[PDB]
Order: structure tokens, then C-alpha cells, then sequence
């Protein structure tokens, strides 16, 4: 029926309504370290996320979706592997039932207990909608979360999950910075490839930093409390809302550090 992370709607049946699924530039996929190759003309990465405005936080019932105000230049990305300015649009993340998944990408089969992803749009498109039809429409950035230490700047996105329990309920969410989410070191992989949900575009330049940010244990616990279903409908806890590693196929993972 529609598309989720269950037995009978899961990734493995995906292809069915969207045919991109077997594309030649899906996400997520596996980082070889050894083989990506370093590649020195790329740009050092520029996050400029002073003026974000955040508005409002939604469970769109397959993550929940932290969203800024994009209608004009407050919190954009540019350099990297990008030509022009992308625009934040929104944040989500990827988890797993236990630690030891729940990302998408993994670093030499290493999976995470969680990936962030900050979404930007192509400005040269007008709109986050025509930017999705073009081969370098978006630009998302990747990070991956091990359990160890609490994040302080996350705290404010777990206290609200309570409110967003079930699908389509929303909150105001203003004032968050998402700052307080990035490491330390803006190293990163780069390579050309999906959004990692349907409807699957090959739209995307991904970024995945290097070096991972530590959320405690507890944190990661309340992701898991979210519910994939309405309310008043039967309880399907949110976890594993995530994809298996998809081929490279033609694709070179380049790394902006040796
Ligand atoms: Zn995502
Ligand atoms: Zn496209």
C-alpha cells in the first residue's frame, strides 16, 4: 500500500511505485575508505547559519522534519563540491531500534546509531520543488551520531517529541540554532546520489562529514518513542526508518581530507 519501513511496504518493495529505486544514483551507500579518493581542488565547505530562522517542527509520520524559513538567503551552503548558494529547508533524522543501526550511510560497513540530514535547495531554481527535478537541485549534509555523550544543542529538538507523538502533528519551533548539531571538523565525502526515501530523485550532491557527534543514550531513546501512525490508530513504534546501502555502480566517492 503506501510506502514505510514495514514488512509489506518496506524498502525492498519500494521499486514498485517508484522505478528510480533501481537507478544508477541511489542513496544511501557504503563509504570504502580506501578506495574514495582524495581530491584537492575540492573547496572547503561554508555553512552560514547565523540568520536561520527555524519555524515549526512536524512527525510527517517516516521522521520528523525541523523546517526554516528558506524564502530567502538566512541559512545557506556554498562551496564544497557546490556551484551557487543551497538553501536550508529542513533537518531530520534516520535511527535505529539499537545502536548499532540506523544510519544510512555506513564507513567501511560501520553503521551509526543515527544520521542527521540537513536538506538545502539549488537557488538558482526558485523552488524547492523545481529544484528536485534537476541533477543538482539539492544539496544535503550527512552526519552521523554514535551514543556516548549527551548533545546539549539537542536537547531542545527531544524535549518537543512528546508533542509530535503521532503523524501529522506539529509544534512551533522557533529560535533553534542548528549550529549546536555540527562537529568540530567540516571534513567530509562527497559523491553524487538520491533522497533516501521515495520518492527516491537523483537530485542530490551528498556531503557526509567525517567525524561523528555523540548524543547520550537517553536522547536517543526518546527518538524512539515517536509513532509512525496517527492518533487513535494502533501504535507502531518510529524506528528503522532507514535503507539498506545501495551499489555505486558508476560513482566516485571523493574525500576533501587525506
Ligand atoms: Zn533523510
Ligand atoms: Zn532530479
Amino acid at each position: 500500500h503506501h510506502w514505510g519501513y514495514g514488512k509489506h511496504n518496506g524498502p525492498e518493495h519500494w521499486h514498485k511505485d517508484f522505478p528510480i529505486a533501481k537507478g544508477e544514483r541511489q542513496s544511501p551507500v557504503d563509504i570504502d575508505t580506501h578506495t574514495a579518493k582524495y581530491d584537492p581542488s575540492l573547496k572547503p565547505l561554508s555553512v552560514s547559519y547565523d540568520q536561520a530562522t527555524s519555524l515549526r517542527i512536524l512527525n510527517n509520520g517516516h521522521a520528523f522534519n525541523v523546517e526554516f524559513d528558506d524564502s530567502q538567503d538566512k541559512a545557506v551552503l556554498k562551496g564544497g563540491p557546490l556551484d551557487g548558494t543551497y538553501r536550508l529547508i529542513q533537518f531530520h533524522f534516520h535511527w535505529g531500534s539499537l545502536d548499532g543501526q540506523g544510519s544510512q550511510h555506513t564507513v567501511d560497513k560501520k553503521k551509526y546509531a543515527a544520521e542527521l540530514h540537513l536538506v538545502h535547495w539549488n537557488t538558482k531554481y526558485g523552488d524547492f520543488g523545481k529544484a528536485v527535478q534537476q541533477p543538482d537541485g539539492l544539496a544535503v549534509l550527512g552526519i552521523f551520531l554514535k551514543v556516548g555523550s549527551a548533545k546539549p544543542g539537542l536537547q531542545k529538538v527531544v524535549d518537543v517529541l512528546d508533542s509530535i507523538k503521532t503523524k501529522g502533528k506539529s509544534a512551533d519551533f522557533t529560535n533553534f540554532d542548528p549550529r549546536g548539531l555540527l562537529p568540530e571538523s567540516l571534513d567530509y565525502w562527497t559523491y553524487p546520489g538520491s533522497l533516501t526515501t521515495p520518492p527516491l530523485l537523483e537530485c542530490v550532491t551528498w556531503i557526509v562529514l567525517k567525524e561523528p557527534i555523540s548524543v547520550s543514550s537517553e536522547q536517543v531513546l526518546k527518538f524512539r518513542k515517536l509513532n509512525f501512525n496517527g492518533e487513535g490508530e494502533p501504535e507502531e513504534l518510529m524506528v528503522d526508518n532507514w535503507r539498506p546501502a545501495q551499489p555505486l555502480k558508476n560513482r566516485q566517492i571523493k574525500a576533501s581530507f587525506k
